[PDB]
């Protein structure tokens, strides 16, 4: 496991370097059970990039198959989530799906309690200036902290010490930006708070899903 | 003044503010059925809400909000705000929840209820594993209050958040951690509330399919102008 060794640099890097490509709609101009054709269309392309993305996360492959499959089942939604928000930052009021799919509140059944939250994220995001360094750190935890509560006893401890390496990263890449040490920490905390409306709104999200109605998940780990 | 306060008046102003621990309803009818474990957990929670209120009153900046926005976060935050509380109880009593001195129960006692049980098991244990702190507690406790849903006083709410933070960080320092070690148990403590809010909509996902009289009692109790509510 280098990636316990790893310095902060080479943590962004590895992490910057991993980063999925920003997929597109499905092209078809003839054309909501087509709104959520075109979105579950989108989640299950970027679900394969992120997989193989979660693989090139320092510390993830350590990990037994089975917890592997497991972090990725608690978190995926969570992850599809702080991407769209991301990518939504620059649109303030406007949720960017994909380059081809910008879709305002208006234009979002039980979905507009879910694209308000999303926004109100972007938008926090947008005043706190986040940094494509900071997203990609943020992201990770997320795949780590998914089901850490919930699953060796030392594949916990792994965990914990590559979160911590994570944290350390944070502190750092803000330090170099100048902050001041207490302005460290208050960012270390707003970010980290945030993760907590995103799993919230991963909930939610995932309790419209089943409104509607694994294998590939083994196959590539 | 709220945004005045020092770390040290702030950790000395949640300590104060704690609300009592409760005994659940001396109907010791056991074994339980479904319907009568929720019944005494109901009305404990009920019980319990009357004194959150009151504390959530006491947490610096709270009153500062409009009457919508305490009623927004608590609605959001009440069950988290129950659960930490929990768990804080039950940290002494592994393998065991103390809802009340006189109502432990273990996993083979909890029946959808037997996931949540774990899950709240599971932080009790996190908790007991990082040697969780009173000082500590409180201060989360309050977080989960004011980040439950947090246009003028999104800023205010951040405000002491921030100010939340640096009582965290100054505890931890007092208590002789590296500055490396502050920031790495801040983030592990933070972490911890993503649990929390998930074991709370897993916990209102139960519950709603199947109560607390919330609405009406912050009507009662954010009422300014009563003076003894509810
Ligand atoms: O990049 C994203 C793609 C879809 C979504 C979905 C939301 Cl916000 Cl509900 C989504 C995910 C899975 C689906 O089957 C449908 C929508 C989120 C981010
Ligand atoms: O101090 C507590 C009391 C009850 C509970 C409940 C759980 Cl764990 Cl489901 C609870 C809350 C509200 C109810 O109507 C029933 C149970 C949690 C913490």
């Amino acid at each position: 496991s280098l990636a316990l060794s790893l310095t902060a640099d080479q943590m962004v890097s590895a992490l910057l370097d991993a980063e999925p490509p920003i997929l597109y709609s499905e092209y078809d101009p003839t054309r909501e059970a087509s709104m959520m054709g075109l979105l579950t269309n989108l989640a299950d392309r970027e679900l394969v990039h992120m997989i193989n993305w979660a693989k090139r996360v320092p510390g993830f492959v350590d990990l037994t198959l089975h917890d592997q499959v497991h972090l990725l089942e608690c978190a995926w939604l969570e992850i599809l989530m702080i991407g769209l928000v991301w990518r939504s930052m620059e649109h303030p009021g406007k949720l960017l799906f994909a380059p081809n799919l910008l879709l305002d509140r208006n234009q979002g059944e039980g979905m507009v309690e879910i694209f308000d939250m999303l926004l109100a994220t972007s938008s926090r995001f947008r005043m706190m200036n986040l940094q494509g360094e900071e997203f990609v750190c943020l992201k990770s935890i997320i795949l780590l902290n998914s089901g850490v509560y919930t699953f060796s006893l030392e594949e916990k401890d792994h965990i914990h010490r590559v979160l911590d390496k994570i944290t350390d990263t944070l502190i750092h890449l803000m330090a170099k930006a100048g902050l001041t040490l207490q302005q460290q920490h208050q960012r270390l905390a707003q970010l980290l708070l945030i993760l907590s409306h995103i799993r919230h709104m991963s909930n939610k999200g995932m309790e419209h899903l089943y409104s509607m109605k694994y294998d590939l998940l083994l196959e590539m780990l």
